[PDB]
Parts: structure tokens; sequence; C-alpha cells
């Protein structure tokens, strides 16, 4: 069964124990830190559900490590491109996460320098969509710069509901060192945030990439054409309409390249 | 045996037929592009051995596809930070298109912004990684604008040591040089008829290790340690369901 295969590959559990999931994921963060001797984590905080959840998990892991006598820190970073329309949500997220450190890095001048150079070098102007991907990749650079400067690992917010659609920028937000949210569907992530006591605003808002200058705050569902609820039912193994299966299985096959290391002639997944 | 395990995982062959290797690798590029419907490839050309080799294979692949009546193009891009060898490489590769994207203004802006926001200046090392990642962005910007796949120049000798920037020069779509040792790549370049100026622990020691030849315990222990330490660069981001990191 395709549904069954996609579920196993994305590590989705049809039924979770919220409390245990948090314990498991915080323990994963701690184990990884100890194994690598890293000093902690850095994660861009957007004000959206995913980074809010990953952020809180990283803070809990770091506090748990210190409590045991270890040394670890967590730097949450605001990465606006100029003014962020929902900056207030990002600030709310920070108030909830309570990170050790809250930094900010405005990516606008870097993206502008890039775009200008692009037009200068090719005579062409970057399309809104392509510039959006430059923004996502510039955020990865900003996080790795901070991680490299301070000796921290970069957390990624990828989870099953976005992995299934390849709904992330290759080497942009998809570029991270570890993924604490792997296998969680969108509603399961929301369940974890409720368990953690997060303000409802953070999980009630519409998921957005917010990468376009022409259409800022464009909802994921708008670009995708499927709702997160249909995506989650599928991932959780619920019998869904053939229209959902067909759309998702098609999207999954086309984005396999985003879930694998660069392709070589010795790889079969692409044939 | 660690040497044997590594050799198997990196797909290195003890000996190669240079003519056949070129054919197989050109075929891989043609096959991948055809499977995907992409319009061609983009590759940053530095004047170095690896990109010169990857570039020539890409140009041959694109010419092969057009020969079969298809549509494919190769854009070689110079990515200076603000050139003689790169020019020699271009003369040898003869790409359909030869572009340039100076990354200095982007890196400077990032660098100034980092100092403003943090109060810290980016150290040389970290600034080097920013340059590698900016090159990745430029290649993908071009690829995204033109509908091309980004080629990576990673090979076995570079993969064992993790000597590349994660999401920088390591960020690519396909890897035509996978499994090749440094010396084997030199052999392919010679076979292709590249000028010597382009293809000319000990890097030759790394090659011996990868090809399954006997090396000192010092070489082995060194490489095997560096290999396990860089596993994270050869895998997708780690999750609790992954085992390789434990
Ligand atoms: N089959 C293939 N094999 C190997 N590589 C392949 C490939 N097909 C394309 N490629 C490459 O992949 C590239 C396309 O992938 P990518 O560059 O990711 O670009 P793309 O998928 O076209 O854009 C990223 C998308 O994910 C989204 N996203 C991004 C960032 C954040 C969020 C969020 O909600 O915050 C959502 C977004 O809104 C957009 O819909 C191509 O230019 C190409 O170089
Ligand atoms: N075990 C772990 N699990 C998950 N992630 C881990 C990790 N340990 C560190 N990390 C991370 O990855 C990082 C370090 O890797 P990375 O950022 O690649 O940085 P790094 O390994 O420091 O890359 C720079 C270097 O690679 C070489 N290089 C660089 C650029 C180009 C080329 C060329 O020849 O063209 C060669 C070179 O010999 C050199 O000094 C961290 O800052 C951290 O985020
Ligand atoms: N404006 C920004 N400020 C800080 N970090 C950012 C910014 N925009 C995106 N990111 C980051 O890159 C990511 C990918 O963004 P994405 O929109 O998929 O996630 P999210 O916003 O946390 O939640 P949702 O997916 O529900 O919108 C993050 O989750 C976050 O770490
Ligand atoms: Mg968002």
């Amino acid at each position: 069964s395709m549904q069954e295969k996609i579920m196993r590959e994305l590590h989705v559990k049809p039924s979770i124990d919220p409390k245990q999931e948090i314990e498991d994921r915080v323990n994963f963060l701690k184990q990884y830190v100890k194994k690598t001797g890293a000093k902690g984590f850095v994660l861009g905080i957007s004000g959206g559900q995913d980074s809010t959840l990953a952020g809180r998990l990283a803070q809990l892991a770091v506090e748990s490590i210190r409590e045991e006598g270890g040394d670890a820190q967590f730097i949450a970073v605001r990465l606006p491109h100029g003014t962020q329309q929902d900056e207030d949500d990002a600030q709310l997220a920070l108030k909830f996460i309570k990170p050790d450190k809250s930094w900010k890095f405005d990516i606008k001048s870097t993206v502008s320098a890039f775009s200008d150079q692009y037009q200068q070098e090719t005579g062409d102007q970057l399309t809104d969509f392509n510039k959006g991907n430059v923004k996502a990749r510039t955020r990865m650079i900003a996080q790795y710069a901070i991680g490299g400067q301070e000796g921290l690992l970069v957390l990624g917010t990828d989870h099953a509901a976005e992995a299934v659609t390849g709904f992330f920028t290759k080497y942009g937000d998809g570029g991270a060192d570890l993924l604490p949210l792997t296998g969680l569907t969108k509603r399961q992530g929301r369940t974890l945030l409720k368990e953690l006591g997060a303000p409802e605003r953070l999980y009630l808002k519409e998921p957005t990439a917010d990468l376009l200058d022409e259409k800022p705050q464009q909802s994921d569902e708008t670009e995708l054409g499927i709702s997160y609820d249909e995506i989650d039912d599928y991932l959780e193994g619920k019998e869904v309409s053939a229209k959902v299966s067909e759309a998702l299985e098609k999207r999954y096959s086309m984005t396999e390249h985003k879930r694998q290391v660069p392709a070589s002639m010795f790889d079969d997944w692409w044939k």
C-alpha cells in the first residue's frame, strides 16, 4: 500500500501519547548533543506553529542538560526580511519558548544585494518565487553562521505533514543538523503544543511560508491545494478520498529528491 | 573491515576503465535529466580539477541529448568573490553558456549585517563557509530561473574526509563524480584531453586507502576517525529514528 509505505518512511505513528512524544524528542535532543559535544542549538523563530514547538523542545532539552550538570545553550533567532507582518506572533512565540538567548538577523540587505547582483549579472530580474527561495536559503546561512560562531547545532522544523509534500526549500529551511519534529503530523504537533501549554494563537493561525513580496503571508493550503487535515488523515492511516491519495502520492514521488542526499548513478530511488 | 566498509559505501572501484567511466557518467547525467524533464545543468567553474571534470561531462551529456533530438543546455558559472585557470577550464569545457556571478556584495552585506546584529565580526573560517553557501544560492537561483539541475563535484576522496561545506558546495542535485578517487578523476581528465595545468595526510594516501591498498595504521585510523566524525554531512538531517549517529 502506498499510504502504508509513506507512513513508514516518514515515521508517522497513527496514534501518539503526547507526553511520551515530548519526552522522546527532548531525550533525542539531549542524546544528540552529548554524542557530538556540541554546545547547544540555534533555531529561527518565525511565530508559526512548527518553530514554536521545536523551539520549546530545544529549550527544555537545554535546561534538562544543565540540570544534570551539563553545559548547553539555546539561541532563538528572529529572521525577518525587513518588517514581518506577524512580528507580534514571533514575539508571542518567544514569550512562550523562553529561550536562553533571543537574537535577530534581518536578511533583507543580504537578499537585496543578491537580487541586485543577479539583475546586474544576467540582465534578468529574479522572479518573486525564486527570490522567495533565496530568502529561505539566506535564513539557513544566518543560522549556520550563528551556529558556527558559537558552536551550536542548527535545528530544522521539518515534520511529516510537510515532508510528504516536499513543502520546504531544498538547502533553505530544509537545511538543518537535526530534526526533533520528524514523523509528526500537523495536528499531532498542535497536540504537543497544547500539552506544553502554548498560547492558542500560535497553533490556530494559518501555516505560511511568507516568502513572497507580492503575496506575503500566503497560506500553505493556498499553494498546496489540499488542507492539512486531509494530509494528516492520510499520514495517520485514515481511509481518505481517492482525490486526496492521488494528489499526495503524486506530490510525494515528485519531491523524493528533497528527502534524499544528492543523487548518484549508484542510487536507485530515482530510476 | 573498516576500509572495506568505507570503500563499499563510497562506491569506489579498485581500478577503472577511464573510457567506460566517462560513458557511464555521461549516461547517468543524460538519464537523470530525461527522467526529470529538467532543461539542463548549471555548475560553478573554479578552475579546479573536480569542476573541470564535472563540467566537461555535463557539456558532453547535453550535446548527447541534443543529438538525440532533445533540448538541453549547460550553463557554466564563474563565482568569484570580487581567474586564469577558470578561463583555461572554460576553453576546455566549451559550455553552451558561460555566466558569472560575483558573490562579494552578497557576502559583504551579510557580513556587515552580522556585525551590526551581534557585535561580533565573522571569523575567517565562518566567513569562508558563508562564501561557499552563497555560491550554492547563486547556482540554485540560476537553476531555478532557467529550469536547470545543479551539479555537485563531490567524489570519494572529498567524501571520506567531509572536506566540503554542508549546504555549500555540498548542496547539489546530482553527483556525476561519485565513487571516484582524486587520482582516478585525474585519469578521466587526461582521457578527456584536458591540459595538464588543470589536473596537476597525503591526498595520494587517501586514494590508496579508498582503492583498498595497504596503508599505515596512521593513515587508516586518521581517515576512519574523520569519516565517522563527518557522517552527518553524508546523510539527510538526523532524526531520533536514525541510527548512524549513535
Ligand atoms: N527531480 C529532481 N532531482 C534533483 N533535484 C531536483 C529535482 N527536481 C528539481 N530539483 C531541484 O530542486 C529545486 C526545487 O526545489 P526547491 O528549490 O526547494 O524549490 P521549490 O520546491 O520549487 O520551492 C520551494 C517550495 O517549498 C516551499 N516552502 C519553502 C520554504 C519554506 C516553506 C514554509 O512553509 O516556510 C515552504 C514553497 O512555498 C515552495 O512551494 C530545483 O531548482 C532544482 O535545482
Ligand atoms: N555530528 C553533528 N551532527 C549534525 N551536525 C553537525 C555535527 N557536527 C557538526 N555539525 C554541523 O555541521 C557544521 C560544520 O560543517 P560545515 O559547516 O561544512 O563546516 P566545516 O566542516 O567546518 O567546513 C569547512 C571545511 O571543509 C573544507 N572545504 C570547505 C569549503 C569548500 C571546500 C572545497 O574544496 O571547495 C572544502 C575544508 O578542509 C574546511 O576547513 C557545524 O557548524 C554544525 O552546524
Ligand atoms: N520570518 C522568519 N523568522 C525566523 N525564522 C524563520 C522565518 N521564516 C521562516 N523561518 C524558519 O524556517 C522555517 C520553515 O518555515 P515554516 O513556515 O515551514 O515553519 P513555521 O513558520 O514555524 O510554521 P508553519 O509551517 O506552521 O508556518 C521555520 O519553521 C523557521 O525555523
Ligand atoms: Mg511560517
